[PDB]
């Protein structure tokens, strides 16, 4: 199976518990491409890093799952984890 | 078959576990129209969102099942989920 | 016999204990083509993955049984298992 | 989904922990329009910026949620964050 | 069903998590009218506001459930929530 | 809600760190009307201006909470703050 | 039930945070009457006023629970709260 | 049938979930009279208050079942529940 | 039978409740040799250590089941358990 | 008749449900003497303590049934149940 | 049954929340006699005092279970609890 | 990993607490390159040297993180610390 | 329990905030008898008088705990407090 | 088991609350040998001394776990703790 489920894990494990809550809150309002659904609010507010990675790779695909994570990380300020994620997924 | 069982599901899945319990508690004393029964305490205080949706569409109908849910949601303060539920069910 | 009963099993076996309930609930309201019946609520809410796959291939046929499963999976958000099922069934 | 949940977050994160308490205290007595509820004291006096933004966007809507926040910010003296919020939300 | 289970909820939700402990502790020693039982210590010291309201309306009735709660609230100093509860319940 | 929770805040925020201590100390011996309780020493000697305003408005009512604060302010010499508080609360 | 669980609470709530620690420390070496147990050090050094009152009335009885608290308060210097407790409990 | 199965329940319901574990642990090593067996560890460490009461009145008799419970409660420090149980059972 | 089912248990029983979840998540994406199947998500995300060991020795054999476990453990950083497993299995 | 089916029961009833699973799993690979068979997996992973005791005394004999149980109990760390089993069986 | 399970509990209940963690960590490397097993890390780092006492008396015997506890307690500095444990266990 | 996280630490540890506050105040208005975010006021005005270094290296990269710090240090007068930082980071 | 935990408290409560630091610093290098441990710097350099007394009586015994404190007090110059401690502890 | 887990503990308990944070920050940038992983920031910036010792001995081995700690301690200035650690570990 694709390695995109491991690049996201190494990015969501390098950020503290106060930035994970902000990530999960930003994930409720980020614009989405057509044909994709949105994770319900009842789950996004309890999931930890592992469940969040699994849900991200399940609802979206590998490529879009990586791109959306990188865009959200860039938007909230952190550009080191976003850069690492882009470097890992792109090649 | 009627799609009002899917609008209620999207309304009970966007609220946390401390708001679902309040919803189930206020469902015990909400005024009811004539000819409709009340869900007993034994089962109502254990069902999750899916079981709650099924049971709500079981005792009540599509139209009244949506209206009662919207009224209860507006009663407890949440006017976003109630608004989207009304928008979906009305048309 | 047809191999479409095996593609459905490989898709419903990757669903957790909470997503299978949502699948079985969405199966009660999904629009149906003319000439096909609906699974009764008495048995639908008790089956496991194997019984669900067998019953789905029983009421519907291979092609429609795969298409309905893929549509229900896409509707509830999961677009990875839906894509896998489509790839397996189409060719 | 609307972006007014993001403009409020950028306004409640630029004020210290001594002004957040004042904001949450003035939120308990601010005048409200008809049809809207008031956040209970039990939860309002324990939330941080993220939960406060989520609850403010949930109880009210995007437009009124932004207007009330701007009015409360202007009431307590801070005219820079209120102006930034108005500029972000209006256009 | 009577609306006395809603007036009590609005009174136990406007007091913090340190006053709820005091409420539950004082509930173990207040005088009781004849014919009524006392909540056991094992369950009382673990309930939050919702279960507390449910059990208070369960063991006692609506009228006595409101009067006892108002008396306990007045005993521990809080004369705002007690006054609001009295105003809601009496008329 | 009542606007008397804001007039008290504007009066306790104009007190230096040495005058707030004297206010909190003289609040321990001021005569009280019948039916009202006294704030315990455990919490009274730790609260800041915001918590003090909240507790003053909770233990007493709006009218008595304002009158007692004005009387205490006048008693220790400061008549500018007491005069402003009286002018704000009365009309 | 006995009122002695309310007289102790009004005595442990009138002492600051550095006197509760001293109270809990002197509670570890005060002489005890025969037949009564000693609170373990593991839980005694974490209890706040409410849990301390509950445990004090649980391990000992009303009369001995009041007398021991009065003796400990007198031994550590505070003669006002000890006098208040004695007056409340005796009559 | 004897009322000794009701006095034990009223004593095992006034103790919290952290004291029930200690009760069940001390029940594994308390000295026993001749002719009586010991509850196996496999079922003892999973029973709740109701099952524990039933097992205690089943393996032992009413008189010895009350005496053993009182002695175990007195051994572990709690002399209020033990005294209440003794008063209830003796006369 | 083979003793490699006991060396794996001694390695999966020394992982905390948070590292077993990571092990089960990384087991969903680890590269696999030809001719071997993959455990479905529906069952793998609920297994504890004992069922995980049994399933690992069921789908894979003794040698490959040990090598895959050692590789997964080493990949997530844990190089003490991997060393113990290698020492136990190789000789 | 032989009493070794009762000594085994007293050893399998003194261990919790989490250790019985480990016992049943370690029974799948323990070395066996020549001439004795192995319990199949289909039945072994469903039996409770009573069925396990009966089946263990069925395949093996009294002496070997006790010795194998003692060895397996020693392997998993429990040397108290193994000791009491040896004491009961040997004399 | 032996009373050495009661002397250990009175020693592990006198440790604060930070000394029990150190006890559990140092229990992972203490030298052991021949023939005795070591508690797995997965369960040892989550046990509280009661389960710790039960496991300590289960894996080892009464005498060794007390001696190991005394050795570990003295090794970390605390020679009061270890002293009373030795005094209780020896005679 | 890059060593620029250690060169910044030696620059923010040689300056007193009256200069760290000025550094943090100047960091709120310094011009920034395109695509980079600005640290919010709520967190920036509470960080010590270590948290400030971590946030500086996280929001920006190694090179820009060092260059911005050197520019800010040069702006506020200190040319020894900035020179040391430039010498360390450049080569 | 022994009264030597109270004689130490009456000696460490008469030290100003500048002499307690000197006492704690000299406690780090004082010669120790064989068989006794030394308090680590991580915890010792933050304790107040109450925690210091508790740790002093816990690590050492009553007699040695008093003697070491008296010697340290005499070594730093204070011979009135050391004399009082010796008089209290000796008889 | 090896005693190198206890030598690290004696070195991390001699660091104040401000030096442990610096140690944990230097642990994020220290060069690593080939074949060893790096602890994620999510858990590194929350751990206390005990969890840090356990995790350090978990990712690395006894020898490398000691050498890395000694080098990091020497880098940050403290050569007494590093000397003690080397003396303990080497022989």
């Amino acid at each position: 199976m694709g390695r995109a489920r491991d690049a996201i894990l190494d990015a969501l494990e390098n950020l503290t518990a106060e930035e994970l809550k902000k990530f999960k809150l930003k994930l409720l309002s980020v614009p989405l491409r057509e044909g994709y659904g949105r994770i319900p609010r009842g789950a996004l507010l309890s999931m930890d890093a592992l469940d969040l990675t699994d849900k991200l790779v399940s609802f979206y695909l590998e490529t879009y799952g990586a791109e959306l994570t990188a865009n959200v990380l860039r938007d909230m300020g952190l550009q080191e984890m976003a850069g690492q994620l882009q470097a890992a997924t792109h090649q």
